[PDB]
């Protein structure tokens, strides 16, 4: 049963509770643990079990999640949130398949992860959102990312329209570098393909600060009128402690109840980066720190005044060292085109440093446009959305059938290589296409 968290869907520039109509504010916090690497909270109930009732008291409606296990079982956490009134919002990556803003890719294996999550999560009314991408660009060193993002956006969003899964937004975290901030924000509701809504890391507001001095009032002047919802994705700079969380007075406050749908204070546990309201003891209980009383009487104490439901954007311009996310975007990766890549090609390499080394090493010898994408130059290579190893893969079969021995000798000497039987039998426009690559 998820009576207490009807869907929350998104009208305008704002989220309304789908059954009441009323403007729906996300007062909220980031609940993750640091097999997989990463942790799975949501998957465990003694551990979730153990913790709802804590953000229970904190008066918290919504958690960020930054990463689940779709292989695993999420029903007994989900309705146990939603028995209390908790939604979630939930990224589609995981740290080890997270698009690399220095080396960025949209690619079948990152897609392939993100669809993972959309079905393992789509079937809870209390799911309110997906990010497709968390502070991918950081600095003006890596606009160039941005563009991967996009393409993410909307295909995740696609998937979403094409599944039968009730249409679960897809939105953007960013971060709060002064020299990207305003182009990051256009680029996101640019063109033709757009963020549904956007969160922000917001660590402008330290200790006893106030709503004009903490640089609040020209972020809230900045998104007046933006297109789609807007809140801080992580909010709790840990300057002054303990933490007085004062910034949650002005943010549900009028003045900013306008223009942001609220936020989600950093974070729940405490781990080595000290922004936890509460610390497991070697028992594996909650001792409650300092912070939450504080951050429990002011999420009390907000009430922010709503309206109810009843009631394109040029991109950036390109400027070298400043901006350089084209709005061409990479296309939607495609996993038959690439699958028939492992039936067809005469050398595979498995998945692996070796990458650099033998991109540049066949890279020399063949040419590898097929494979390249470039996000300053909208130029995306017709393979550049096939995995790794499989781009790989495609170099050196180029380079085997340039050399033209056909004696089964891939190469390239590592344990990863071999040559690739299925390749010898008798996914027919991909055959044309390698064909007519050689
Ligand atoms: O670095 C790891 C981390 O980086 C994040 O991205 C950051 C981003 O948060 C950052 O945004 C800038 C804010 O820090 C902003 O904050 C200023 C605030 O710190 C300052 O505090 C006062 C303090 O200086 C004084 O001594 O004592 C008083 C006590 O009351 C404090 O209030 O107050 C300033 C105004 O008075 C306030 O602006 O400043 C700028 C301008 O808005 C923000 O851009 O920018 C970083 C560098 O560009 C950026 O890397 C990521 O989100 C996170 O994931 C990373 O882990
Ligand atoms: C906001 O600021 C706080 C404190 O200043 C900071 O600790 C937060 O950092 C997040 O903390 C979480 C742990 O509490 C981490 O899970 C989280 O990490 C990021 O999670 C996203 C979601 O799964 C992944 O996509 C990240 O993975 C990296 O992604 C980048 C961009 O795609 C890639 O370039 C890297 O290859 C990849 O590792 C991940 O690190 C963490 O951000 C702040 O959000």
């Amino acid at each position: 049963s998820f009576e207490k968290t009807p869907a929350i869907k998104i009208v305008g520039n704002k989220f309304f509770d789908s059954e009441s109509g009323e403007q729906f504010f996300i007062k909220g916090i980031a609940y993750q643990l640091q097999e997989t690497s990463y942790i799975d909270a949501l998957a465990d109930p003694k551990i979730c079990l153990r913790d709802i009732p804590f953000l229970k008291m904190l008066g918290v409606n919504t958690l960020r999640v930054y990463a689940i296990d779709p292989t695993k079982s999420h029903d007994i956490c989900m309705e146990a949130l939603s028995a209390e009134g908790m939604y979630v919002l939930l990224d589609l990556s995981e740290p080890d398949i997270s698009i690399n803003r220095e080396n960025p890719s949209w690619d079948v294996h990152i897609f392939e992860r993100y669809k993972s999550v959309i079905d393992a999560m789509s079937s809870f009314p209390n799911l309110l959102g997906y990010f497709a991408g968390n502070q991918v660009t950081n600095d003006h060193t890596n606009t160039f990312a941005s563009p991967f993002v996009k393409a993410a956006i909307r295909d995740a969003k696609e998937y979403i329209s094409h599944s039968n899964h009730r249409k679960i937004p897809v939105g953007y975290s960013t971060n709060d570098d002064a020299m990207t901030r305003d182009n990051l924000a256009r680029y996101f509701v640019c063109g033709d393909v757009k963020a549904d809504f956007y969160g922000i890391n917001m660590y402008e507001w330290c200790g006893y600060s106030t709503y004009g001095t903490s640089g609040y009032r020209e972020r809230t002047k900045e998104f007046e009128g933006y297109p789609i919802p807007v809140f801080f994705s992580e909010f709790g700079c840990n300057l002054v402690r303990p933490r007085p969380f004062t910034e949650v007075s002005a943010l549900y406050g009028n003045k900013m109840s306008s223009v942001w749908s609220g936020g989600l204070a950093y974070m729940y546990f405490e781990e080595e980066n000290e922004y936890g309201v509460v610390k497991i003891n070697d028992n594996d209980g909650v001792d409650i720190l300092p912070d939450f009383k504080n951050l429990k009487k002011e999420f009390a104490k907000a009430d922010p005044k709503g309206i109810t439901e009843e009631e394109s954007v040029e991109c950036p311009h390109i400027a070298v060292g400043v901006w350089e996310a084209n709005e061409k975007l990479p296309e939607t990766p495609d996993r038959s085109k690439c699958a028939c890549l492992d039936e067809i090609l005469p050398c595979e390499i498995v998945p692996f440093g070796k990458y650099e080394e033998y991109f540049s090493y066949l890279c020399s010898k063949v040419d590898c446009s097929d494979i390249l994408a470039n996000g300053k130059t909208g130029e995306y290579g017709e393979f550049s959305d096939c995995s790794v190893e499989q781009k790989l893969s495609l170099q050196l079969s180029k380079l085997y059938c340039k050399i033209g021995a056909n004696d089964r000798h891939c190469p390239l000497n590592d344990k990863n290589v071999y040559f690739n039987l299925e390749s010898l039998q008798p996914c027919k426009n991909v055959f044309d296409s390698i064909r007519d690559i050689t």
